[PDB]
């Protein structure tokens, strides 16, 4: 149940929800970014945070993390993506971010929230309408009550910055407009593979991986959700828990990296 790693990137446990708010705060402060609480878990707020001016004509990417709690990496990559950054992105990109989306299971290191709740299911679109049903945790009924805002944000593409926190080797969940993966595919698991070994053909929680990557398999996550709700492409990356953490951070960060990259090109 309980997951917990030592930082030397961060100097801190990977449940160190004060030192990750402390940081993060930092970050939205130097990029000049929005920050607007959607709403609060366990007394923890749920940020999203917004590049600042963001214009008509660039593609609006959104960059989640933290739907479970023991999948530590993403959020910590999340805050090491955006230490990296330089603010001449934004000229770009209309980019946004869910840094921590579930901080009770974050700040314990636990998968569900504090109500037992998982927060990365439950989301559904009904004859164009976002709204949650019965296995909705509180969180994603937060950011269900904001379906409009995430929808717009993500329109030109969703990275979503899981882990597998009992696999070795990588992978990525991909959605294209196409029969099978392709560069956008590919290169985001390349991306992961510069850390890690790409994990073999076979059924990773009953769904086939071909290549390092399973590909347009929807559900009721928030990543399925938001490619139903129009997001151009998607993906819900994978790093391997048993690796070492700030292993899976630099790699969360790449992906990051590559995510816009692709999608919003220098």
């Amino acid at each position: 149940q309980t997951f917990v790693w030592r930082s030397e990137i961060f100097e801190c446990q990977s449940t160190d929800i004060q030192r990750f708010y402390s940081l993060l705060a930092i970050e939205t402060e130097r990029l000049g970014l929005g920050s607007k609480i959607l709403g609060q878990a366990g007394h923890h707020p749920l940020y999203l945070l917004q590049s600042p001016g963001q214009k008509a004509g660039l593609p609006n990417l959104l960059i989640s993390a933290g739907f479970h709690g023991e999948e530590s990496a993403g959020p910590w990559g999340l805050l090491h993506f955006l230490s990296q950054l330089d603010g001449e992105l934004f000229k770009r990109v209309n980019l946004s971010v869910l840094p921590l989306v579930n901080p009770t299971g974050f700040a314990k290191g636990h998968r569900f929230n504090e109500l037992g709740e998982n927060p990365n299911r439950g989301f559904f679109i009904e004859n164009g309408k976002a709204k949650p049903g019965a296995d909705t945790s509180a969180e994603g009924r937060i950011l269900l009550e904001h379906a409009h805002l995430l929808q717009v944000a993500s329109r030109d593409g969703i990275l979503t910055c899981h882990e597998d926190v009992l696999m070795t080797d990588t992978y990525v969940y991909t959605f294209e407009p196409s029969q099978a993966p392709g560069r956008f595919s590919h290169s985001l698991r390349d991306a992961l593979g510069q850390y890690f070994p790409i994990a073999a053909d076979g059924d990773v929680d009953n769904c086939p991986v071909r290549s390092g990557v399973i590909f347009n398999h929807f559900d009721t996550s928030f990543e399925s959700f938001l490619v139903r709700s129009g997001a151009r492409v998607g993906c819900c990356s994978e790093t391997p828990g048993q690796q070492p953490l700030d292993q899976r951070i630099l790699a969360n960060a790449a992906a990051m990296n590559t995510f816009v990259n692709m999608l919003a090109p220098e």
